């Protein structure tokens, strides 16, 4: 097989490293985009991910409906570099994607749905809790259940902890991402690796998710209502986790959100079965009447 590095170009139309001058200074956030029409498509990866994770499914979601993409690298992921990569707290992060916003089009922003893969799950449910994007229209959590979530990001340390500390070439990293079981889906490890390392000083990790711990009970505390509790349509979207908590049950019976259940995955559903997330995604936008289908 080939497992030779494939640019963000075979995906997105573009991208930007979009300035942000905040309190501890000026900083630059990484987006890769896509689309003219249409809703504006937020995407927010995992821990130690980036916004490359979403190469495949962009490809896939906009071949289904009228719309724009723009995947974003969080504060201390990908290309995007901060005054202050120590700070991953809910609060600041959240802050970030409603800075970048603002950045990127002032007053007059297009209807954006926030997507939010794990970490990037919570971080979407607060921005949209705190009303940082005004033009927000919806909002998804993939695989983000508050009741099971420190569970579920404790069973991945010890895999973390055992990977490769360092990789010859991008390719290996590539070859040893599929090998390793780690990302199923050869297509999207091509493209989404380069987003999970960077060159020592030969790759290395980007980031080492063990030193965000400190963080993850304010990504994760109280999620489940403040989820429910946003004024917006929403989905959730169950791959690896196999179950809801007692608050989106007790929701899920008040009707407050759709829900959609997709074949499992321990890691990044939307990485592994790019094309099952977008239909999950289109089947919502059209509900809703937010995009026109192809």
């Amino acid at each position: 097989r080939d497992f030779s590095p494939v640019p963000w170009s075979q995906y997105f139309e573009s991208m930007e490293d979009v300035e942000v001058e905040n309190e501890t200074g000026k900083d630059t956030f990484r987006v890769y985009k896509s689309g003219s029409e249409g809703p504006v498509l937020l995407l927010l990866h995992g821990g130690g991910h980036s916004a490359l994770s979403w190469a495949v499914f962009t490809a896939a979601i906009i071949s289904r409906v009228q719309c724009r993409i723009v995947a974003l690298d969080l504060r201390s992921h990908g290309e995007t570099k901060v005054k202050n990569p120590e700070d991953l707290s809910a609060e600041t992060m959240a802050k970030d994607v409603g800075n970048v916003v603002e950045a990127m089009y002032g007053d007059l922003p297009p209807p954006i749905m926030l997507i939010g893969h794990s970490m990037g799950g919570a971080i979407a449910v607060h921005t949209a809790s705190s009303n940082l994007v005004p033009s927000l229209l919806g909002l998804c959590m993939i695989d983000v259940v508050e009741g099971t979530a420190m569970d579920a990001l404790n069973s991945m340390q010890n895999f973390l902890r055992g990977r490769p500390k360092t990789f010859k070439s991008l390719e290996n990293a590539i070859e040893w991402s599929v090998k390793s079981g780690q990302i199923r889906n050869l297509e999207s490890a091509r493209v989404s690796m380069v987003g999970q390392v960077k060159q020592c000083e030969p790759y290395t990790w980007r980031i080492e998710l063990a030193k965000t711990e400190k963080y993850w009970d304010g990504w994760f505390r109280g999620l489940s209502n403040l989820f429910l509790s946003c004024p917006i349509p929403k989905l959730l979207l169950l791959a690896g986790v196999d179950r809801l908590d007692k608050d989106l049950t007790i929701g899920q019976m008040q009707g407050k959100f759709q829900m959609q259940v997709l074949p499992q995955c321990g890691h990044a559903v939307h990485e592994d079965a790019p094309d099952k997330v977008a239909e999950a995604v289109a089947t919502f936008l059209i509900r809703h009447r937010f995009a026109e289908p192809i």
